[PDB]
């Protein structure tokens, strides 16, 4: 009741206010909306290995919310140090116990993770492969990102 009266505002305001090329839509009984099991959409940012591909993700609310952040999984997975393998992204903003607060929009999470995209939190990762390449072989782990935006890449 307190997270669903929340996350009708969220999807009101997100409507009237949200970058070109993101997505943040409710799922689905049928018909009826479930607020709390959103799915999300997160062009890469122009000028970066990551552009062209339109990477989604799956962003999940408890009833907790908005006390406690909404837990993001890209769907698939994704090849970044900062996304575990099971595509749970690790994000300072999305922990309790750091960086979340109850004000953080949908619109500030989805534009945290694009920038997290290209710029990896190296402090801590959670992908042992994409950390590795990452602080090696940066050519090689940037061809392995484009290599993946074009896979993402709409049509």
């Amino acid at each position: 009741g307190i997270a669903l009266s929340r996350l009708a505002q969220e999807r009101k305001a997100w409507r009237k206010d949200h970058p070109f090329g993101f997505v943040a839509v409710p799922t689905k009984p049928d018909g009826t909306m479930n607020l709390m099991n959103w799915e999300c959409a997160i062009p890469g940012k122009k000028g970066t290995p990551w552009e062209g591909g339109l990477f989604k993700l799956r962003m999940l609310f408890k009833d907790d919310y908005p006390s406690s952040p909404p837990k993001c999984k890209f769907e698939p997975p994704l090849f970044h140090p900062n996304v575990y393998p099971s595509g749970t992204v690790c994000l300072s903003i999305l922990e309790e116990d750091k960086d979340w607060r109850p004000a953080i929009t949908i619109k500030q999470i989805l534009l945290g993770i694009q920038e997290l995209l290209n710029e990896p939190n190296i402090q801590d990762p959670a992908q042992a492969e994409a950390y590795t390449i990452y602080c090696q072989n940066r050519v090689e782990y940037e061809k392995r990102v484009r290599a993946q935006a074009k896979k993402f890449a709409p049509s």
